């Protein structure tokens, strides 16, 4: 049946960014769907609720320490899990960063700092997770986390290094594509809206601003991207490489 | 509760037009398979037996609904007869479709008008009937369009001018329908797919993953969109392509 | 000099909803720059004012009775502007109608009536001038009036019709662009924001409301449009086809 | 006053990036020969000769300025020298980019974040600085990118995925400057040039039009961008690439 397109039995599944938000959420139902999950995240101490979560459900989670902007700990990551879960089938490049700063007084620090995670990051997980990928000759999904910030500029918080780094993601996903569809990789983009979760907490006193904006009246909850995620993830997207996919309340089309 | 439950279409009435061949038939019974009570509609009631018989198969029983998409009157009844038969409607995909051949130069009008009839005024008049009754019924709802690849790119050598005309048109009209249902809570969404075998040789090498997609490709996604999973998702275009668009 | 490559000298342009707003002052402009023009509208008496203005600059105008919805007009429209002219070199395929009504109340003849003149009439028109390009053998250039309206959805004024016309019409234009390349006839679409014209009067109730929403802090005026009619018209734009051009003061960016 | 008026520089202050060859070098003899005072930066500033000559031709006085894009105190030396000697700028262009060829799979880290460094972070410095210098001047300004279609589709054969990522940041980021400018009336636009004979037999046949463009076909389109024909022009991107990415 197409309930069984869902099914993540027997694949290894990596995700980065993992100890909150979306990346918890998703390897929860990671691994509710059977998956063997690798959860990452900068200080593996954060990990310990997730990994708790996914016993909870009957699985054991294996945390890995991993700074994504870092060559030498994302090769780490990737030997850690192949090493240890035998390879990899599924890779979320999701660990992300974002601050609130007027273009016209960015230090050029600010600026880099957050394109070495969010498009730097991306880059390097999906190489070696492609690459391991390439060697088992099984094909695989890579699935990374972009925004509709990359495809629209928020207001009225001045965020316009995030929206460069997020458009940087979308298309680097299409260019990772194109290069591995001949080795059955597919690659897609996730473009969240606004989902209320620990990366957007620090902006609260913009939420009743944004609220307005969307057309339908509310902030996502992190629970509402799994679906979407799982889609990605197993045999039910099969077709699908290359996409960009927009999950926003609306925002995008006024 | 698991993420697999958000998928779950128990006590849930869909509608599908164009529901008799294609991705449209794959989709009725994967709606079925999922518990849905589906309706299924097409310009020629024998056509729809194949889809019937097996949502019979997999333990659903069909509503078989004849209508031209394209006629007010015939998209009301169908409606009518929907909310009728099964109490009301919680899902619309407005899937009927159709395409030709014809260089732009020489393309007649009634050419061009037909093509725009069925693939934008037969979405248009669907989601609009659908949405009434969805409104009507204050639950909220799910609209689910099929566009095309061609909404969003140019198919060659093949000259679909027209065709191409009208999937951007849906991609655009189900954005303008989702800001304006929102308030309502009814989500509408477009699927946008590439070269699905339901030329050939000429198709395959432009296509990153090597080769043409298969109906049953096509299921996962519409699922997603008509199911609790797709929550958040409103005013959405998902392509769905081997890669086509990318390049 | 780039200068010389704007020029249209002893060329023959045609557009279509010609009477008022963008199309009136495209006409001016490109009589300015030196081309005969043919100026249509559905009612031929609408067309004095600016067949006057072209005068003021030395030219004449040729003024045509057209409904771009009705085949046999359109085929009258180019054989007038053939038979008299000689030819046609340019075709700015700019009719286009508006309404406000809320989709679910929406009925089908006020849906249909937008795309006929919107989508059809440029279908119409832009096939009637290609046509006679072809047969000509020197290539040319398409210009169609799309919206804004393609590419987002205006609120909080209910134009759902109006937004599936323009979209129809930006991907109805790079259909063209790509059957009509190897004829070197250029195909390209102009998108504008609000612009404080006929089309809009109407609307007038909802201009404040719409003010905040354009980062440039206006409405555009039809004067504003003229330069980039101008660029699509002539050598300036020799390697551009298939191309939408958004002229919005930034409405489409948030 | 007529719209050929529109196009005029007359008394307009111009920088361009990577003015030495290709578009930049056509451009900047374009905004020239518009009657722009014309600065010309590149990182080797003998590689600026030729461009000053040609203005010198038309009769222009370049202004050559060395400058790195990637390094915040030479950029800021190039907004410093500019001002110093012309007064202020009322025009920017970012033109200065960089190509390799790489597959994704092989590709260094070094790598990718040269083309990065240059292509998104040389644009992001060059577009502040001048923005800076335009907010402190009050008059407004414009201020162009020179993007890619690279940022909207994924060049093949060859393998260019931190080129194809740099251009699509560079198109967004200018969107993203546009609107945080526009109280300040300074517009900021991106270029996005198809193939530009500034691998040919493998592109030409996916070209509509049939042929690479040459650099002199993008001086009206940066003219337009640059001067008062474009004044309600601001965060659009705009393509120009002999169709290639219709398909
Ligand atoms: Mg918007
Ligand atoms: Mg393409």
């Amino acid at each position: 049946s197409v309930l069984d397109l869902f099914d993540l039995s027997g694949k290894r599944a990596l995700i980065t960014g993992a100890s909150t938000g979306i990346g918890k959420k998703v390897a929860l139902a990671y691994a509710e769907a059977g998956a063997q999950v690798a959860v990452a995240a900068r200080h593996s101490d954060a990990l310990q609720v997730v990994a708790d979560e996914i016993a909870g459900v009957g699985g054991k989670a294996l945390p890995i320490r991993c700074d994504v902007t870092q060559p030498d700990q994302v090769r780490g990551m990737l030997d850690q899990m192949t090493g240890e879960l035998g390879g990899i089938d599924i890779a979320v490049c999701n660990a992300g960063i974002v601050s609130v700063q007027a273009m016209l007084d960015m230090p050029l620090e600010e600026f880099q700092r957050i394109q070495d995670t969010n498009v730097t990051g991306v880059f390097l997980t999906a190489q070696a997770a492609a690459r391991a990928m390439v060697d088992q000759g099984l094909g695989g999904t890579i699935i990374t986390t972009a925004s509709m910030s990359g495809h629209i500029i928020n207001i009225p918080q001045q965020v316009s290094h995030y929206c460069t780094s997020k458009a940087a993601v979308v298309h680097l996903t299409k260019a990772m594509a194109v290069e591995l569809a001949p080795h059955q990789i597919r690659v897609n983009s996730v473009s969240p809206g606004y989902i209320r979760t620990e990366l957007v907490e620090p902006l609260a006193d913009y939420h009743a601003l944004w609220e307005p904006k969307i057309p339908l009246g509310r902030m996502g909850r992190p629970e509402e991207l799994t679906g979407l995620y799982l889609y990605l993830a197993s045999a039910a997207s099969s077709y699908m490489t290359g996409s960009d996919i927009v999950i926003d309340g609306g925002y995008t089309c006024p």
